């Protein structure tokens, strides 16, 4: 092949400090986070940290997963700013300052714009066909998994990356019922086609504005609702044609299930004459802004520093 | 141009039961149904179309096609589907016919059938095939056991198993071997299996054939392979007696070999109209002058 001349960072704890806990794991645990570096700006990040200093074979895994991340170089997925080692190992990924998807689409539904929803379909598709051009396997996506760069600009966290033969299963507790594929539920595996199920999610909740997915039904329930035939309902924008690529997502046969490449030339299709795919209400006039997330912290992104 | 909203709505298959079969089919089975929504308090009956097997994505990506077609029109005389259940085996929900095929509708009825009837439900055939020529698709298997009878006087198209949609760029489209029945298709699409409107105008001619006889089997002598050949040695379906020559000579024209020169549904809808104003005229028919809780299709529109 070619040389990975990939650069790996080494951060003392000292420059980065956490907010707040993220999410949690048997086995480590994930923090929101601030770094700082001797330079004016700060950044926003996230930290992953092994929960145990002393055991050989989980050190082995996090040493993994920041080869692979700082391996990873797409304009989509998260870039791996460094690690610092720690007895307990951290990882930090960069995060955006304006926030995540989810949240900047909640605040800005009013004023959301047909042609940015296509766009960012067709910008996660990349990421994630990306990620699945090397035998990658996402495990967790979500539109609070999904940041803004920029309103034109997305980019999805590359954290608990599980590499491949045909299947990985994955243990961590704490498990998103809603966005996972049935087989996923059933048996605790997780394969391309899986993290597609997840992406016909995602877009659901871009659609919906951010409404929750199976909003007020036990996680108990879902396995069952989801065997029956039951599926998200129409988005009231959406037409029959993008609810179709999503029903195709939630298909229980995997196979079925449309293939990332696809799901990226469909959508930049759609995405040429918007219009006619989506339908939003006072479409054609509606501006690029901060977010809520983004005003907690009051940042600077990490891309432009590190651009020298 | 235009955004379909045609909306497809998904239902828990624990919203619908089904009391009885009414057919069988190597792809999947058809169901007469009791449809209860939730929450709402109606029940609505329906017909439910199961496939024999989830196994293939090419069986998934056809009924999802499907699916998405029988939800997309909208026509009077065309059925529609109520919603989609994505178990499994994908389940297909569609407003249900009481009555049955109009080909199993003739037959028992022959003694009863009014001139107006055949010449009403010619028409009506026609505007939902209009329709589907508007829409750019070709429906692929017309019969009388693929035309349903709500009522005598509704009757909607049905079975869009086979239709496919032609591109824009492309005026006919050819698919490889034939699943529908010989004696139906146009000879081209028998002998190079290429299909097009104008194909389905010459299924439309046998349609219309099964109606005037009162649903004698086409080319019932006949195997299918030997049919070939005879529609080109120029051998075709016989004058119905009850019919006049101004009627046959219509389905003359839809079984001509040429396939432009046949006429066009806008043409067939007009010219059985046309008929239809003053029936006892272009149809003969003997005791002619003597022939003559609760959910809908109508309900679920506002
Ligand atoms: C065979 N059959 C009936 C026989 C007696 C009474 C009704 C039907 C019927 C109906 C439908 C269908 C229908 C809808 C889509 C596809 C096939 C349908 N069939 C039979 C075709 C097969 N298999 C239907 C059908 C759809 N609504 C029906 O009533
Ligand atoms: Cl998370
Ligand atoms: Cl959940």
């Amino acid at each position: 092949e070619a040389p990975n001349q990939a650069l790996l960072r080494i951060l003392k704890e000292t420059e980065f400090k956490k907010i707040k806990v993220l999410g949690s794991g048997a086995f480590g645990t994930v923090y929101k986070g601030l770094w700082i570096p001797g330079e004016k700006v700060k950044i926003p990040v996230a930290i992953k940290e092994l929960r145990e200093a002393t055991s050989p074979k989980a050190n082995k895994e996090i040493l993994d997963e920041a080869y692979v991340m700082a391996s990873v170089d797409n304009p989509h997925v998260c870039r791996l700013l460094g690690i610092c080692l720690t007895s307990t190992v951290q990882l930090i990924m960069q995060l955006m300052p304006f926030g995540s998807l989810l949240d900047y689409v909640r605040e800005h539904k009013d004023n959301i714009g047909s042609q940015y929803l296509l766009n960012w379909c067709v910008q996660i598709a990349k990421g994630m066909n990306y990620l699945e051009d090397r035998r990658l396997v996402h495990r967790d996506l979500a539109a609070r998994n999904v940041l803004v760069k920029t309103p034109q600009h997305v980019k999805i966290t590359d954290f608990g990356l599980a590499k491949l033969e045909k299947e990985y299963h994955a243990e961590g507790g704490k498990v998103p019922i809603k966005w996972m594929a049935l087989e996923s539920i059933l048996h605790r595996i997780y394969t391309h086609q899986s993290d597609v199920w997840s992406y016909g999610v995602t877009v659901w909740e871009l659609m919906t504005f951010g409404s929750k997915p199976y909003d007020g039904i036990p996680a108990s329930e879902i396995s069952s609702i989801l065997e029956k035939g039951e599926r998200l309902p129409q988005p009231p924008i959406c037409t029959i044609d993008v609810y179709m690529i999503m029903v195709k997502c939630w298909m229980i046969d995997a196979d079925s299930r449309p293939k990332f490449r696809e799901l990226i030339i469909e959508f930049s299709k759609m995405a040429r004459d918007p219009q006619r795919y989506l339908v939003i209400q006072g479409d054609e006039r509606m501006s690029p802004t901060d977010s809520n997330f983004y005003r907690a912290l009051m940042v600077v992104d990490a891309d432009e520093y590190l651009i020298p």
